[PDB]
Parts: structure tokens; sequence; C-alpha cells
């Protein structure tokens, strides 16, 4: 709750991801680009090293294990907003790490990256993680409807978002 | 209204598309990279030729007059979305053409690219747009909160969808 | 058509090529890769133009009229087996020049590139086109099921071959 | 449920070459034929960003590798793909093929969204054709002469299964 | 009102390489020293796609071409720029330059996003000075020889002015 | 072996390949580049790897002892032909390997490649090898005069054949 | 005399398509299967620094464009070559041939010093065979279902000659 | 220190950047990139190794204990101007190495590179930073107004200068 | 000059810049490479357009007559010096334009490139020349042995300089 | 005689080079690689323009007619050798220019390329030529047997040379 | 005599080329380009793999001792010749190994290469060399003056050469 | 006789960055200035091919590195080049200088086969200018204010020496 640090990732994170993405078991994406394989995930990182319209870190404890990722894709450097997410490690879920490292992510892109605006995708069917966004101060702005293809049908997300001027001031 | 057509657009057609940004004189994207020239236009048209990601496509009356300009975007092959934009050049603004260019731009999505979801993006202090919108079928699903920087603050857009189901059936 | 003719593709025929893609109004391929403009089909010709599992020709009159598109596609050398199609431009069609259009592509394909099956897909919903396939020598040997999405919705087509061996018995 | 579907990676190629030479007929990569491991691990990388064909690799709990589930001619507009499945020799008849033909059409429908799935089954392989059916596949086609295998031109039968047969059959 | 601003496109560089010729000092593109049309051309091609500087063309109703706009040093998690403007010789002296430099806060501040612009002006050149004290730009610095120009290291005030300034003054 | 297996060549291969040349002391080919040195060899295997004009396979025996290479270039995918190689290793010569070796690369041509013709040319004055070949069911379309420089001197050389459809009959 | 044989240049291709066209068989250039002008053209820019092939033109004293020599399959350690000739269908009969062929065995034994050049004829093409036999070719094969042109698979004889017969037969 | 010494950035120091980048936790920048991994970091090195307009050292005490860095950046040598910073290791703030790493690198500004100016930017609201550069000669030719977004907030620098002539009469 | 204007060398300035080559009849270089051709002289030029280490300039009149050129070469940034040498067209020489073309190029050089001395050779053998150079400012400091090799002899050149700090002070 | 220079080869001379060898109907070379067609020679030309180790000039009189072509080759800048050969355009042998074109030759190669030996080969049965480099200071250093096949049979040729020393002094 | 072989060079005898030439103490080339280094010995070895108009062979002793170079270079195809050396380790000389190893050259050259005609260079100055060649059927073709500067001054060699037809007949 | 001179190579390039950073003034290869040895390795890989600059490593018989020589401004027409040598620290003042000077000069006219030789000395090494004397060159030059060296302007000989002398002076 102290103790988890964010670090930008590194290829020697790209394990972690993937298992990740295995756990998870929807279509995941680098750059639009989908993938699953460790070795594409690979290839497409060393592709990508320089673009910064996405950015990923890994949060760990003291001794250095990985807890989870924080993302921002989307990143608009005139809007000045992103989309994020963060996974969390099965292992490491239902410990109360979630809030810690929400405020990690809102510390660096508001604090650091200068964002005006950050959103998030919630699927309506879980309430409880909508309730955490809502009590970290994310709001909604949208119910988005068949936005997803998850687990054999479309699925409702809400989109939440926070403002820099709401985190900071 | 019958005499306009929808074609692929072309290398020929870029000096129009520049065209339409100058008149509506707010930073212009194409596959995410920003450009304000001509010559910037033209070289990321013949970089990303091959992506299928956006596509664009020119609508021409019967004289070939160029009318406008149908952009889908963010174009998602899994989940089978696509965020929408359609542009009148200014001297055919008002004609009563919007109406047609939504529909060809809609049967094209749903019944060439078998897209499930359209969405598109209207400045909520665009009212008549809004409405205009709703009475081809879309429907609010968020009111994205100083989502866009636009003469010289943020504002908000309403996000309008509508589904492949709702269209053909 | 006796005066109809066949002939390689060339760059020149590209405008043509993409003329009857717009009048069709369906998703055109080359080389499986999905394409809608004049650009996008150019340079696919060009970056395309050594491989070998594709053949394009077009069937011209005896004064150069651009009559219609013969394609193989999925050639493979060691089954020895292709898909065929033809587009003829609209306002040839009709005219009683698909049958020797088709003559010729068999005849290439069976007399030149000693391929072994041709096959071809058709609508179900297109009963007098399977009809002159059948006419011309092809027999059904599947329907396809919610094979193809086309104007809004999956349909379904009729896969049509003829063997060499047929071809050059008749 | 002991068995899990994993995506192809570069360490998996010797096992699908095993496959092969096993099989002993003319293999494919993206279009290309091969025979050698070199070749299979050259059109690998070359074609690594390529999604119109995708390769998954069948493992039990202990990591053995069971299988491969192999998706050709993936089309994302008409939401199609030719689908197969190949069995290491060792571990035929032990009752995993029906496992993995759920596997691949789970993946195939609730993953990727694809609207039908097809494969080719020998005419004179009647069992396989019978499993297939088993598994919800129908017959659409019984193509004549369709491929030289062995010294000589052989039938198949095409049989295909449809999303929405596969998500809401029980519905 | 008749002045428009318009991004610098490759025909525009003939008067670019004109602008610098008249002035006699060195030039430069995102870095790179250049003296001739040539190179200029071959940096125009070679840079096209950075975002670091942008440059604009200012003509009048009658596309007479006026002067030049050009940010330098963009840097988009600062939100900062660097500014100069060049009018060309003949169309010096008839009150362009206030309108040039509107035009130029205008993009920066509604369309780029920025929230800081600062420029360059010789302590020996207090008109322009003043100019830009007029136009709201203020005094952060007066860099000591700064620049080697004419053969002398002479000293520039370095000027900002802030988004919330040029959007609210007036609020 | 009953137990020699044909295998595709791999890079590890190419030492055996190697050490078959410096053995049989005339120049080599691959894809048509004379090469002298292993690194030569590697050099090209590497640039031709997708190459389907020639195609190679190593012969072992149950414990894979290398035995031999088979070879075949040329290959022509329309007229549906090859000229076909065989190298045994020394040590292996005389063995009574060369027949088993040579119905296996026959039966790759004729039932996995579906080849129409094989050929090969072999030195009239190995007047045993010949007879090895028409034993086997190649026979002879040519005798080609001053053909190959060997060892100092034009040679002549018998071109052998056999049809896929002799083959698949026997 | 009034025949001359040069180089193929680039500006040639269309006469070679031309040729192609006529005959009506399958063409290739360095063995790549060619049907189109287009590709002709780049397999031209492609091969233009490889010896293995190599092409002329004849051309009588108004350079009206005769016919095609074609060496391919040159090997300069073997020292032979496969040689053809087409001459274009409206210069046919005219008893050009004959001159054709010495001229192509004139550059294969006086300037690229080959041993050996032979070639091949349609067994079913007895006027051709004895052309070649009356200009010094004699057979070494009956190459028995060797291509399959125009439907079925034809047999064809193969012709060779030597240099020592063409330069000192008559020493 | 007397023993502390400098040395030309190698890439087995980028690890000690890296970890310099992580204490500090604001943006940086290589050759105006920004980088947050020790990846990104490593290719830029590798992509901007023969440009002049940036250049780094390291600073080691006599056992090679990494001390800290110095960076010249915005390097013209026409004006022959740049902007230099410092960065001192955690570990090794406050001992009193900050001068000695200062007057070394001045010296290779104007004694090697003959530069004739070195500028740098110091936080206002770090005023006792701005002192010891005072010291050290520099003087401030500029406050610089909300220049820079740092810890969530548009912070002012002082821009402080040396030129060469002062620094070689001191 | 009065009207003698300095502009930076173009591509269209080749020819001219060739011509003068072919009249002095002495092997030229362009960054250390020999050529005899337009032809590779306008490759060198495209090659090293982004090379800074030699400048090229062109003296026109007030009429845009081509009367010569100025250049700089092995120009060193942290020495801050340059070679120079001119060459004035056959028809223009001795009217009186090398003195101010000179002052042109020396006016550039210390008032733009911020270069501290430009030095040149001139031939022994032309000591009116050497003459000239001395009256425009130049010093003699080495007269080089055999240093070039022109017209079949190896000769002695005349290396002559002047700093910054004399032409802004004259 | 006086009106005859030499200048650097150019690609539009590249014509000229290849009607010499049309007529004179052997096997050329350029930088070692055999050519017979102006766009082979053409593309050689492009691909060596950089290499030292060949020189090409061609001689014109007043009018700019092109009356031959001086060619260096093997060109080694450490022995200081090169070997050298003159073509005279049919239409213009036997006009007396080979003597100057010979001079134009030693000239460039002893007072401008400072090389110290230049050899060429004459073919014996040219006893003519033989003579001609005699009178030019040329001195025989070899005959080579049967060194070139030309017109159907192994040929001799003279190797003649000179020295820089010999000519210079 | 019988126990030398000949074979390919290939990258890990370079070590030996690099000391023959150290050893020899003149500048050595492969395919004309000067090299003192190893490692631009390596690097030209890369490039120029593929290329026939220069071929290098070693001999071993049955023990795998490197005793010696044999080198074509100069190689053309339509003319059928080329020139050679053999260069024999210190160590190995004196041993009467020379015989074998011009034996070995002119094995390969005549007998797989089918050349026409193989020459080389002797130094006057080693009239020892020049007798073996004799000896072993090479004549003297020309005595080429002041051809290479060796050893600070510029010295004459003898070009020996022998045919096919001498060498086979 | 101990001392051997041998091309310098990739291992070499340790000792020469060790070399400069005792010297401690600005290096170069092929004109390009570098500081770091990942600079130098780049730099030597680059122009392995370029025949412009030649260096040398000379050895004792246990293969102690003592020092570099270095042939810079190669020019093959022309036939001159300028030399620098520069021992190791801990070789210095043994006496080791004038061996590998002959070393250097025997290498650039016996092999090289060049007219001239020159280098540069600091005028305020009077014990260098005159050693370099001593092996046979001469002063041609007194550069005034030639490199900026330790923070100010230096003077510096330019000396040579011909080929003539060195090979012939004795006869
Ligand atoms: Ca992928
Ligand atoms: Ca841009
Ligand atoms: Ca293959
Ligand atoms: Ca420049
Ligand atoms: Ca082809
Ligand atoms: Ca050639
Ligand atoms: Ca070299
Ligand atoms: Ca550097």
């Amino acid at each position: 709750n102290s103790q988890l640090t964010l670090r930008a990732l590194e290829r020697g994170d790209l394990r972690f991801i993937h298992n990740l993405n295995n756990n998870r078991n929807i279509m995941s994406y680098w750059f639009e680009e989908p993938y699953e394989s460790f070795d594409e995930l690979e290839e497409l990182y060393n592709k990508h090293i320089h673009d910064n319209a996405e950015r990923r870190f890994v949060v760990e404890d003291a001794q250095k294990n990985l807890i989870g990722l924080v993302e921002l894709i989307e990143i608009n450097y005139i809007h000045r907003s992103a989309e994020f997410q963060i996974i969390i490690a099965p292992e490491h879920q239902g410990k109360g790490f979630a809030r810690t490292l929400i405020n990690r992510a809102l510390d660096y892109s508001f604090t650091i990256l200068n964002l005006h605006k950050i959103y998030l995708h919630v699927a309506v069917e879980n309430p409880k993680a909508v309730h955490l966004y809502e009590e970290c101060g994310f709001v909604e702005e949208g119910h988005l409807v068949e936005e997803f293809f998850i687990n054999g049908r479309y699925q409702d997300v809400k989109r939440m978002y926070i403002l820099q001027s709401k985190y900071l001031n």
C-alpha cells in the first residue's frame, strides 16, 4: 500500500504480461495488433518501442513480486487524454491492492504525463468494480451498448472518467 | 438523393480532403498521425495504403462534384465495430444531403463490411446534428465530458450508436 | 464470338478491373488482401507480380473492347487445382459471350497450365447461372451454407467442378 | 479439463515438424509448401504478424504435447475459417479428439467471433466423418478428386458448423 | 482578416530559402544547419512526420507570400514551444506583424493546446521587443552572449506568453 | 533396408553434403551456383530456402547413420518433371541400399509431389549403374554426347527416365 | 548478310511478348513462368546481370524485327547451353531460319567460346528436325512425354552440335 | 575528491542512468525522445551514437563507484553553447562532490570542446542549489516562468550561465 | 564589384563546377573522393548533401553571370579552422574580382560560421598570387615541400593563414 | 592533332561506347562483368560510378564529333600501374589520330594520375599497331601465348609497356 | 607427396591466410581490395563468398597440418584463363612439397575448372623458383619490367604459363 | 628487433581508447570525433574498407602493447599521408620512439609506396621536435594557433620526410 511501486515495463516482463493474458482468456492487443503468443508479443514490443501512443508499467512489491499491470492506450497529446486499465495477477486479487494501483496510475497520468483526462471501460456485469472506480473519483460518462464480444456474446461497459483538475485540485 | 454515390477515396481526392480540413480548422489525423499539410497527408496516404483499420470514401453527384467524405476509423474486426464521421463540403451543406450520406455510410458498414456496431461523436453544442442522427436511428450511449479541446476550450460530445441488427432488421 | 481473345492482365487494365468491382459492389480481393480503391489495387498488382498462385486474363473482341475478366485463384501446383471466376462488363452481359469465355478459361487451364481440376462458386439464388455452368460441363459437388456475407446477409453458393479428363475428352 | 489450448510458439515447431513427418503428406504455412524444420522456422518468423492463420497446441496437465489446432483461410469479413486438428500418434485413440474440437470451436466462436468453421475429411475415413458429425458438423460438400494423396486423387467431405448452432443450440 | 495562415508545403520552400538569404544568418531545420535550397528540400522530406517543429506561411487574399510562422522545440509534455516570425522584406512595415503574431498564438493555444510560447529577440532591436510586449509577451530572460550574429556575440531577450493569458485575459 | 528412411535435408546435414562433394571430387552446384566450400554451401542453403525448384533429402538407417542424399532439381510444376540424383556415402556403397533409396525417391516424387516424369543422367562409362537403373524400371531416352567436363575430359551420359503411370502400376 | 544479330534491349520486350502470345505456350525468364508484358519487364530488370541466359534479336537492313535467338542454361564449366530460335509469324517461310541459326552458332562458338549447344524440337515437327540436321545438329535423345503442350505430353528430339564441328568441319 | 574522474558514458553505464531516472521520478529524454524504460534508453543510445549534439559522462571515484552523470545537450557548434546538467546518485548527495563535478564539466566544456558558453536550469524552488551554482561562478540570466511541468504543476527555473573567458581567467 | 554576391552552391551549378575543373585540368575532389565526370560529381553532391565538413558557394554578378567558386573544406568545429580555396572562371580572371571574392569568403567564415582561422595553399611558383593573398592580410606559415603532384611533378605550396581576430579588427 | 581533346566519359557517351563494341564484335567488360547490351552497360556504369580501378575518357574534335575512347583498367594505386587501350571509331580510323590519342592517354596517366607504368596488349597478328606503339616509346615485355579467344581461336598478343620516367624524363 | 590434399578454403582458415601474409610482409589483396588485418580479411571473405573470379584452397597433410595456399585470381570464363600462386608456410618450405602443390593446382585448374591457360608471376631475382616452374612444364612468356614495388624498389617478374593441352595431352 | 608492428584489430580498440583517455584531447576516426569505446567500435566497423587511414599496433616479444602508429589523410595520387605515434605512458622514456618511427616509415615507403609523410608536433614540445629531426624529418611549417589544446590555441610544427630521403640517403 506504501510498498507497491510502479516501474516502466521492460522486455523481461513480457512473460508476466503473456501469463496475465492466458489467465483472462480474451483477445489481447499491442498498438492495435491482436496477438496470442509470447513470440508475437515480443516482436510487437520491439517494433513499437519508440511509440508514445501507449505506455505500460508493472507494479511490484518490496520483494519484486509482480502484482499487476498499468496500461495507457489511445494517448492523444493534443486533447491530452488516454484510456487506461489495470490488471492484477490472480494470486494478488482481493488483497486490497486495486486502490493503490489506481492511485499510482492517476499519479503518473496527471503529475508526470500531464494528461487532462483519463477514462476506462468496466463491464456493466461487474458492478463492484464500477463502485470501486466511483470511490476513487471516476464518474460514469457512458453506458456503451454491445460494445465488446466477450465469452460468446456482446456485452455492455460503463465508460468512466476522471479529470486532472479533479485529481490534483 | 438517388444521384449521390459513394466511391473509395483515391490519391486525386486528397486535395478535397485537405480543403475540407482547412475549412474546419481543427487538428486532422491519418491513422493517428496529426497532419496539417497536403504533403504530409499524401505521404501518410501512401504509407497506410494497405491498412484496413481506417477506410474512407467520397460522395459525388451525377456530374462528379465532390459532396463530402465518409470516414470509418478504429475499425476492429473481432468486436466488429467502428467509429464514423461524415463531412459535407461547405458549399453543399444545408441542401438535405446529410441523411443520404449517413444512409450510404450505414449501408457500406452493415451490408459490405459486415460490422456489428457503428458509433460517432457529435458536439453537445450542435443539438440539431444530434437530432438528425437520432432521426436516422442512432441512440445516445454517452455524454463524454471535456473530451476534445476545440476552439480554445474542452467540449463535451454525445457518443451515438447504431447496431447492424437495428439497421438491417 | 470466334474473335473473342484472352490475354494476360496488364497494369493498363486495372482501371477496367476497378470499374468491374464498383459495378458489382461487393468486397474484392487481390491475393487475399481486400481492396476498394484503384490505388490499393495498383499497389497489390505491383507487390504480387511474381506470385503464381493467382493468374488473371482479360477477354477482348476483335476491336479490343474489354468484355470481361477471367481469374484463377488458389492455384495449387501439387493437387493441380484452382478456383475460377468470371466477370463480364455490364454492357456485355446477356450477349452470349459467357460460354465462350468459360471455354477459353478451361482451355488455358487444361491445355497450357496442365491443371487437373477447376472449381467455382455460384450463388444458389442465381439458379440460371448454375444451369449455365451445368450446360458447360460443370457438376455440383457442394452447397456451401452461409458461406459469404453479400449484400447484408450470409448466402449459400454451389461449388461446381470440372476435371481435365472430362474437358479434354468432350 | 486436464487438456489446455495455448498459442503456438517457436519452441513448438519441432513438435509440428514431427507431426508432419509422421503423416507423410505435403505441409503448408501460409500456402508455402515446406518439408524441413529450417523452412518451417523461417516461415513462422516471416508470417508472425499475419492473422489469416492461427495455430494452437494442446497440452495435458504435465505439459505433454497432445496435438495441434490450426485455423487457416481466416477471413474477417465473411467471418469464416478452415480448421484442422492433428493428434500425435502416441495420443490417438485416447478420446482426446472431441475435447480438442470443442476447444477449437470455443476459441473460434467466443474469442475470434467467427460465423462459420469448416473442415475437410477424407471420404475414405468414415469414422472421422462420424466423429465430426457427432460434434455438430454437417456435410455441405463431397469434393471430387480434390487432393492427390498417396498416389491417387481422393474425395473429401467438406463439413461445417455455424456460430449460432455452437453457442445457442442448447437455448 | 485579409491575411490567412496555411501549412507550409514543398512549393513554399523557395520562399523560405529567399527569406534566409535576405536575413543572412545561419538557418536550421530540426537542428541541422543548411544554406542551400537542395539541402532544405531534403531536410523537409526527411522530417515530414516529425511533430517537434511546425511551419506555416501567411498569404494575403491574392496569395502573395507575406511571411513565415515557425514553432520549434515543441514539447508535448511541458506543452511549450519556441516561436518566430519572418516577414518578407517587401512586406515589412505594412503593419502585418501583429496580425501574424495573433495567428500564431491562436494556432498554438486553440489548436495545438500548448501552455507556453516563448521567443528570442535581439536586445539591439528594442522596437521588436516593444511590439512583442504590446502583443502580451513578457520578458523572462536577458540571455548574455547567446548568439554569434554578424561577427560578435549578442544578447537576446527571451519573452513568453501563457495560454491562460491569451485565451482568458478578457474574461 | 526396410528401416531406411528419407527425411528433408536440414542445415545440420550440410557437413555430410559437403563430405559427399569432397569424396566425389567434381564441381557441385546449389540452384545452379557452383560451390566448393562448406561456407558457400551454407550461404546458398540459406539464400534458397524458399525455392521449390530443387528439393533434397537425406537417407538414414535405424541408428541414424547417414547413408546418402536424394536430390530433385530442375523441378517444373507445369510439365511435372524433375531430374533426380543420388549420392551414397563411400562407406555404404555396394551394400545394396541403392535400389531401396531409388524406390524411396520415386515414391516421394510420384505419391506426394505428383510429378509425371523423373529422369537422371548416368555416365555411359559406368555401364553397371546404367544396368541397375534399367532394373529399377528406368529406360534410356538419350545418349548425350560430351555433355559434362568431368576429370579432365568431356564425357557422355545416358539420360534415363521413368513415368508416374509406370511406377504407380508396377 | 542483310540480317544482323544484336543484344536484346528493354525496347524489344514488346516484340518478345508478341512472339509469346502468338506461340501460345508457357514462357519463362530465368525459370520464372510469365504471361504478361509487366512481369516480363520486371524479370528483365531483375536478371540483367545474370549471364546464365543471353538473348538477341535479329533485324534486317530496315530494322524490321525478324526473330529471337535465346541461350539458356549456360554453364561456363561444362561450356554448354540450350538454344532456341523464334521467327515472327510474318517472317516465317522466307528462308531466314538457317541464317539465324548460323548467327547463333557463331556467337556461341566464336565469342562465348562454348563447347556444346543443344536444342529441343517437337518430334511432331519433322521438318524442323530436318532443318537442324542440315545445319549440322545431330540427334542425341528422343525425350519421351517431356513437355505438356496443347493438352497432351509430347516427345522432343534433343539435338546437339560441338564447337570443333562448327569451327573445323571444313579444315 | 581529487580522485573524482570523468569518463565517456558507455553502454554498460545505462543501468546506472536508468536508476538515476527512477530515483528522480520525472520524465527523462534522450535526443529529445522521452523514455521510461531501460530498453528504450538502450535503443536510443544505439540510434544516436554518432550524434554530437549531446555528450554524456559518468563521474567515478578511485574505487569506480558511480557518483553521477554529467550531460551536455543542445550543443551548437556555431554559437558555441550548450546546456548542462548534473545528476548525483542519491547515496552520494550532500557529500561535497557537486562542486568538483561542476568544475570537471566546465573544464571539459571550455578546455577540450572549446565552447563559449554553458547554461543550466535550476528550480527556483531550490534556492540552495541556485546559491551553489552562483558560488561556482554561474550568473542568473533568466527566471523562466512555468517552464516545466514537474510533479503535477508548472514550475519556474532560473537559467544560469557562465562564459569560457570567465572560467579560463579565474 | 559591389554587386558581387555569394550564394550557396546548388545542383544546377554543378555544370559550372565541372567546367571549372576541365579548364584547370588537375584532379578534383569532393569530400576527399577524386572525380573526373559530371555524373560522379552529381552523385557525390547528393551523397554528401548533409555533410557540414565542406561548404561551397558560387559568386555571381548583378546579371547572374557565374564568376567563380568559394570552397571551405576540412572544416573542424572544435579547433574552428578551415581550408579555403577560390576558382575564378577563365573569362573573369584578371578583372579585379579576386580580392572582393576573398573578402566575401572571409566575411562568411568569420561573421557567420564563427571560425577562428582560415588557411589556404598557393603554388610557390605563382608568386603573384602569394603576393595578392599577403595584401589581403594572409601570412605565410609554411612552405610545404613536394606537397602535390601537379602537371607531372611534385610542387611546393605556401600555406597562408589569417585569424578571425585580425579580420574582425582591420 | 591540337584540336583533339580528352574528357571524362559521361552517361550520354554510353551509346558511343556500345556502338564501338558492336563494330568490334568481341566480348566487352565493365569492371570485369561481361556485357552485350546498352541496358546492362548503363546499369554497370551506374553501379561502379565511384570505383577508381577503371577510368574512361572520350576524345572529341573541336566540333564535338566523337573520335574514340581511352580506357585504363586494372589500376593499382600501390604499384602505380594500369592497363590501357584506345579504340578509334571506324569512320575516324586511318586519319593519323592514333598517335595523338596515345599521347593524351600517357599525359593523363603520367601527369595527372601519377602512375609509374602503363602497359597494353596488341594482337601479334597486327604488326603495324605493334610498330606504332614502339614509335610512341612502348617496349615489348611479353608475347603472351594463346592469351585470348578471338574469332574462334586462341591468339597471341604482345604486352607492351612504358614507364613514367621514360615519358616525363 | 601422396598424403598432401587440397580442400576449399573456409572461414576457419583465414587465421592461416593472415599468418602467411604477416610472414611475407607485402601488401595482400582480396578481390582487388588491399587489406592488412584479420578483421578486414574476414569481412572481404564474407562479402565475396559467391564471387567465382577468385578461388582459394588450402593444402593439408594427413594430420591436417596446414602446408600452404593455392590461389587462382583473375579467372575469366570466356578466355578460360587464370593467374595463380602458391604460398608454402615457412616451417614447411624446403621439404620438397612445392612440386606436389603445383601439380594439385594444375589438376584442379585443368580437370575440374576446365581452364585453358594458367599463368603466374615469379620474381626475376628468384631464379631457383623460375627453374622449378620450368621443370613443372611452365614456359616464360614475359619479363615484366618494374612491375611490382617490393621492399622499396620496382622489381621485374617472369610471367610463366602452361596450357591445358600440354598438361593433359 | 624485439618490437613488431601489426595491423590494428578489433581486440586492440580497448588499448586505443585507453591511450585516448590518458592524453585527454579530442580523438577522431575518419574525421568523426569520438569519446567512448562504443562509438570507437562502431566507427571501426563502419570504416573497415576505407583505405584513407591505416593503423598499427606495436608489440614487444611478450605481446605487451607498446603504442600505436597511425596514418591518416592518405592520398594515393599525391602519395602523401599524415602520421602520428602514441606510446603508452608506461612505455614512454624507454627509447622505443625511434624504433617505432622507423617501422612507420618503412611501412609507408616500402609497402604503401608513398612519396611523402608529414606530422604535427607541439611547438611547446621541443624535445619531440628534436627527436623527429634526428629521424630525418624537416620543418616545413610553423602553424599559428592551429589547435585548441588545454584551453588555448597552440602552434605546431609541421614536419616532413620524403621517400627518396628515407630509402636512398645512404646510397
Ligand atoms: Ca497477430
Ligand atoms: Ca505530422
Ligand atoms: Ca518451400
Ligand atoms: Ca547541412
Ligand atoms: Ca510469374
Ligand atoms: Ca552480363
Ligand atoms: Ca582495405
Ligand atoms: Ca561522435
